[PDB]
């Protein structure tokens, strides 16, 4: 009992697919690794990525989750925070300080990392982490983790500020599709930032985790994670592991 709370918590880095059944098990396999460490078994839900989004957006975020950890077993919290002045909220500040997983679902990256960077809601959500509690981002949650985010519009010298929890890996997430939708010029930002130091690549329905008390990282899901930058250039399906 009184030896808990002391390791990082599993890091999920997710390429697509969030709160879906193909990525079901894995999501309640993070929820597992969060109760081992103590924290209470709920599925903290984070949709900041989309508060642009329409209210009937938000709303399905919202139900989407839901049915998803209703399918699991365990109870949701859904977390309104859809501008910067919702991360102050101590009622939502208090809740993610004690939460089996905490999950970022997808939108704009640049939105969810500027809305949430520096506010006490970070800092809950980054104490629960380091205290045992797992952390998942999902395609936009995932590149916010990084030091930096790229910015298409602008150039490689214009990045985003990220939360900068994994220091050295940065993500491009739909890897197997983000290139069909953006034209050379922006797939040269996505692909080297002057900031990099490891690149992957995580296709959909895909994702890459570091469970709670190992160093390395495992592939899980559908397709493949691609190593693209900063290792020998390589391919990885479900099961195999990585050290960066």
């Amino acid at each position: 009992l009184y030896f808990q709370g002391h390791m990082i918590g599993s890091l999920g880095l997710v390429g697509s697919g969030e709160y879906l059944p193909a990525l079901a098990e894995f999501e309640k396999s993070l929820i597992e690794d969060g109760i081992a460490n103590g924290k209470k078994p709920i599925f903290l839900q984070i949709p900041t990525a989309a508060g642009r989004e329409s209210e009937n957006r938000i709303e399905f975020w919202k139900q989407l989750g839901r049915q998803q950890a209703d399918r699991l077993g365990y109870e949701s919290k859904f977390l309104p925070v859809l501008k910067r002045e919702d991360a102050d909220n101590p009622e939502f500040v208090e809740l993610v300080k004690d939460a089996a997983l905490i999950y970022f679902s997808g939108g704009d990256p640049h939105y969810l990392a500027d809305t949430l960077i520096n506010t006490p809601l970070w800092q809950g959500i980054y104490e629960n982490w380091q205290s045992g509690g797992s952390l998942a981002g999902c395609s936009a949650g995932a590149m916010v983790l990084s030091t930096h985010v790229p910015n298409f519009r602008l150039s490689r010298h214009q990045s985003t500020e990220g939360f900068g929890i994994i220091e050295n890996v940065r993500v491009i997430p739909h890897f197997n599709k983000f290139f069909k939708w953006i034209p050379d010029s922006a797939a040269k930002i996505l692909l080297d930032l002057p900031t990099d130091s490891i690149l992957i690549g995580i296709d959909e329905v895909t994702a890459l985790v570091k469970r709670s008390g190992t160093d390395h990282w495992q592939v899980v899901g559908d397709a493949k994670v691609h190593i693209l930058k900063g290792l020998p250039e390589q391919q990885l399906t479900a099961g195999e592991s990585i050290s960066f």
